[PDB]
């Protein structure tokens, strides 16, 4: 009988640095044996004794003779796979959990919980599974390809809290965030606040009581929706990041944006998921955010941090804590997530390293990690090292 | 001093989605590494902790050299090996139980009991494994190939029971019920009513005393034969569906078969395993069928549902719950197995989707899965997304 | 703290039927992507809870570039590896417990013990491995290529015997047993009687103070020289088998070696490791022994049962209990080993398969067990599967 | 709660013996099918119930496209990967702990502690990960390439020590010692005597409080630097080996050092790591020592022995216990670790075998093994088996 899990109190420490980096496609030269899965959207998600690594898989692999859609999102192929933190997510290593365009999983400190969307478009589907079976499900309420988190949900006394959306790309997307239990819904929290557009929420812990999320807008500002869990009420509201340093792509000029905090600036179509961690200290509390290093396009990711205040009316500029990545690797998606050791939370944060080639050829990616170590700075950079011609 | 297995009310919901798809092939490409292996009549079967995904290979592999055969059903090659659910079943993922061409497995709750289907055609013999240890044993009475379920048996109390059937494909094929226990068979029913041509049996529980079998007449008629189980007096007795909605390949315009349920209309030559699973619920008792898309090949799945009654008097239609397959699939097999979780059994359909191209070719399936998941309709259908010219 | 193993009374039964078939060559095609182990000299050995398949690689895959010495025995490559029974013996499934060109493995009921043998020819040495520790060794006492068993060791309240042997090939070859617990030698015993040539030793539990061994003498006679290991005083005695059933290879016409039991006959050079295992009843003791069918060649297997007696002064021919591999398949070394079920041991008979195509290619083999399994007669045989063209 | 290890009373025996050979690369032929990785300076560390191979790959296999730089020590793709003890290092076997270009490992008895070392060559960092969680780092002093061990640690009560060193390879290097519990550095160690230059110290438990280290001295002598660090003060001092049996590469004939103990000799610019470990009796103490055979190229390996003395100051020269690796095979890196049997440790030497071939092909390594058992004398030399070539 284990121990719901919480979140306590962060290791000693001040920096981050380069952990480790999985880069499955070092293997999958037409020379080579191995058979690494074509993937995106990697995350990572930890229990009490192990992390494992997630990914949607095109169910292909490299070298392979379906390299075609890979660069698309949906399809009916689709797998949420995981392996062991530290494997090479191979054919052979990894294990398909369910059919799925669209995840994330979570650890209630007791069992697994994966989740899965799938579907026709205008009427997606998410599926929880709690460990083997099939548990429940949540259906599309606006219509327009219900989508999920893209990285670890947080539980908490077996709560665990997981953000949805519904919504176009370029319109409206008003989330919604689902509060689950041994894998069936007990009920759904619908956020305030400003709502017309969040997506690919990067929550986290910011306290036993609060969770905070960094999202992303897609259609009217290159600031970051921010959410505000209340775990004791149930309740979450949603403002716009303050901060000059703006942490989506693309984006303008840092602090270019003039007005007051709520203000949306230009539009600045698209976004992406950025990464965000929760440094939890007894009196103190840090915030790490991840952003590309080009303003315009998924190249290179500085990490930035900011202790205490209140993103959401907070318009001084994050502290540049170091780049994680140069402009000339890829730097795509980035995600939180938190190992757990003896007595305290290791925050990190993982950066997805997409290998794209364009359309006519294999779309991967690897996973670079940067974890809270000691103190200090940021010393190294990462490089996937992979050649996509071989 | 693990608990026996009996079977519980099924988990709250009401209708069944895309799970999980196994398409080993989507590996097996000349340009690819992996080694997934050629099978065909695949089940599920699952445990306390675990289900597996056994299936009967022709001992080759993908690519490979002996692609010739495994067209062929009975040869001394073949073996039933097993996978733990989600992984791709490749030479070295998979573990190999012992020599069958015939078979099925359960779990008591205890410990994993196989059962294989090897020997001469005249002579077969079923060959029970408890664990690792080589069991017993049971001759063919009628001796016209001994051939087993090709799906899981059922356990309760560590009591399992498994349908076995000696006998003609174009004739009669008496089939019989082996009361197994800790691996060694401890009686025999006789089943009463019409037994004829009973065969690849798909039991399930429909309550802790009652087991229902959706079973395959390959030469009297498109209807199935209805085995009702009696695990208190081990009695059991046999009688066709009443339903227009004729569950056999195959078979005539839904309805067309004039007389009363007893009549066999016209022979309609052949058959095919069909899924068939219970959804127990406290006072309702839904039993759902699988069925081909296409009368006359095994193109497509569609899914029935049909809420208490008598199988064995209804002649109402069954409610079409959706369609899993379309008929541009190939749609083979399909089977019944119970996941289960905490305190509630979850009902899933799986169907085999053979890569048939030919007798010149290899010829294997991919595995997918639905369960009841929430409520709603069925959302999705299935795709192998294989070329067999890779 | 488990309890140390004992030999038990052997689970209900009254003949031999085809279990299982390792082919590990059935993909090592040039057009494959497996990777299977090139060996020779496998057995199997079981523990309390898992069958294990041994045998001695060549350190060389298949398809691979080392064939070259793959045919010769004993060489500073040469290694002890494992899996478990079932499962494809392939260079990432396997592990490697020693340097060895000969060897042998039991489970005390409480861990595993190995033995290795490798060393120069005129002064080998044995090896003994305690799990993961190197616990002991034996020295060469008649400089002459030291080797062992080639199958399974026999523990009984944690005391493990094993034979070994130094001598000529064509001459005299006095075996000894060593008394082994926890991996250290604690006791050599030095059989009496007819000893001039004794080896390859197959050796089993006929009681809980008795061990016999039906083994292997290569220059003096196709009779197999019979061993009687008294548990209790610690004490061994060799004498021939006096039937007319020769199971040696080569050998001359059953019954055609006139004169009394203790009679060599004619040298016939050479032997081969036979099968042999015991069937222990409340009241009577089956001893079932293998020999290949052709009398001249390593081609084909037969089985031979004989219930009690005394195997060094029955004259009476061994009872043919079926024929496991036709004179059309290879059937080289034979084995002896018990699965143990809940309260019963289920004796078995393992042969090696040996894919011999000369010694300008690769030289491995397959593996394919018989047990105990119901009434009746063997009713199926069993083959390779494997063409070495490919 | 497991309990913390602790050096025990070495194992019964008197000599060293072939015992295990890792090959990867005999299965990395262009025509193979096996992805073994490309690794350089392997060691052993085990712990209470296993022992793992751990190694720095330069995150590529064989056959594979990125050979180039593989002979490099230092880059950004270096990760530190194990397996268990006996399994071949394959892509899909092995896993990725860290980024690092430098190593070490040790087991508290209760939990894995990682060591590795990455970063700037001008600010290289330790990162110190204890089981799943990053727990600590140490930065670079002297601003030289921070390196470490290249062998296991040593763990005492949960108390491990680990040598690090910054400086020059060609000038001063001194070298520290961590005292880390739990992951966390509680202590440095700063030693006194000759500190110069010491590096890839390979630190074993002399006693329950006394670690000795054989270490190397890139640019003085051809002697080895020798640490004795007291667990109980918590200090080391530092002072040449005074034997004429020179353990370093290159090394000027035996006993040609004129002088005092304390005596440098010539430069000898280089050195290597040399394997030591301890055999602790009752009342003596017996010291394992490697080198090459070739006083110039790594090449050969033989062993060396001394029981009881001062290595200080004892001018007597080590008795030659035999020959690993004949001139013939390559001898680089040696290695020290002690297995733990039932009630004893068992001491040994692992190693490296790397296949050189230039600096335009590939380049890794073999691990031979060499362990404590029994009496008599080295028997047997082990050789790689790779064919470069193929
Ligand atoms: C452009 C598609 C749109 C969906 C409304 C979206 O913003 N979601 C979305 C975007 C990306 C990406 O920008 O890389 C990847 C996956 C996505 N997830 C899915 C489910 O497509
Ligand atoms: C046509 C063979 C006949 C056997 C009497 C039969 O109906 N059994 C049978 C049929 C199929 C199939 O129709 O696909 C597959 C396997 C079978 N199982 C076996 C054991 O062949
Ligand atoms: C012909 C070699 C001789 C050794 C004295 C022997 O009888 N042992 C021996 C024989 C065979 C075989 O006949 O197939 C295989 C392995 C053996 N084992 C070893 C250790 O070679
Ligand atoms: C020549 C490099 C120098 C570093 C100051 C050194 O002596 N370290 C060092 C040497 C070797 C070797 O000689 O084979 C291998 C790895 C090393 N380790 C690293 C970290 O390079
Ligand atoms: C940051 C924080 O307070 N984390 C808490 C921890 O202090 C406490 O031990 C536990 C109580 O449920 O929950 C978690
Ligand atoms: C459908 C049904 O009644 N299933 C039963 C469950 O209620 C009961 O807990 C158990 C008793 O043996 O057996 C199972
Ligand atoms: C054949 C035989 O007697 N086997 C015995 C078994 O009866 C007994 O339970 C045990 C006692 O040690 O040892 C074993
Ligand atoms: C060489 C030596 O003394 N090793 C000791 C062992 O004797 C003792 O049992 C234990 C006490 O902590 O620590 C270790
Ligand atoms: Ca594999
Ligand atoms: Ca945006
Ligand atoms: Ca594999
Ligand atoms: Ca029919
Ligand atoms: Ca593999
Ligand atoms: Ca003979
Ligand atoms: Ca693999
Ligand atoms: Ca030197």
């Amino acid at each position: 009988e284990p121990e719901w899990t919480y979140p306590r109190l962060s290791c000693q420490g001040s920096t981050f640095q380069k952990a480790l980096l999985i880069s499955p496609h070092r293997f999958g030269e037409i020379k080579g044996n191995s058979a690494p899965l074509i993937i995106r959207e990697p995350f990572v998600a930890c229990g009490p004794k192990e992390c494992r690594h997630f990914a949607l898989t095109h169910y292909a692999a490299q070298p392979g003779g379906y390299y075609n859609g890979t660069r698309k999102d949906r399809n009916k192929l689709r797998h949420l796979v995981s392996v062991k933190l530290g494997k090479i997510p191979t054919v052979e290593n990894s294990i398909f959990h369910m059919a799925a365009w669209s995840g994330s999983a979570c650890h209630d400190g007791r069992e697994w919980t994966y989740i899965g969307v799938d579907g026709p478009d205008n009427d997606a589907l998410v599926k929880i599974k709690y460990g083997e079976a099939y548990t429940d499900t949540y259906h599309s309420y606006a219509h327009n390809i219900l989508r999920t988190q893209e990285s670890a949900c947080n539980c908490i006394g077996g709560d665990c809290y997981l953000m949805i959306t519904d919504g176009s790309a370029s319109g409206i997307s008003k989330c919604r965030f689902l509060k689950i239990r041994e894998g069936r819904i007990i009920k759904e929290i619908l956020p305030t606040g400003r709502v017309e557009h969040t997506e690919e929420c990067t929550c986290g812990f910011a306290s036993n009581k609060t969770i905070e999320c960094a999202c992303r807008d897609n259609s009217y500002t290159a600031k970051r929706p921010f959410v505000k869990l209340n775990v004791e009420t149930d309740t979450a509201e949603i403002r716009l990041m303050c901060t000059k340093t703006y942490l989506d792509t693309p984006r303008p000029d840092d602090g270019s944006i003039a007005g007051p905090c709520e203000s949306n600036g230009d539009k600045w179509l698209g976004g992406i998921k950025g990464g965000f961690v929760h440094q939890r200290m007894a009196s103190k509390i840090g915030r790490w955010y991840s952003r590309t290093m080009s303003k315009t396009n998924r190249m290179g990711m500085e990490l930035y941090v900011r202790y205490d205040g209140d993103p959401w009316t907070d318009s001084d500029a994050l502290t540049l804590s170091g780049v994680m990545v140069s402009i000339e690797e890829p730097g795509w998606y980035s995600f939180g997530f938190e190992i757990k050791d003896k007595k305290c939370d290791v925050p990190c944060i993982g950066i997805e390293m997409v290998h794209d080639g364009g359309k006519d050829t294999w779309h991967s990616a690897a996973t670079a990690i940067y974890c809270l170590m000691g103190s200090g700075q940021l010393l190294w950079d990462t490089v996937t090292g992979v050649d996509m011609a071989l």
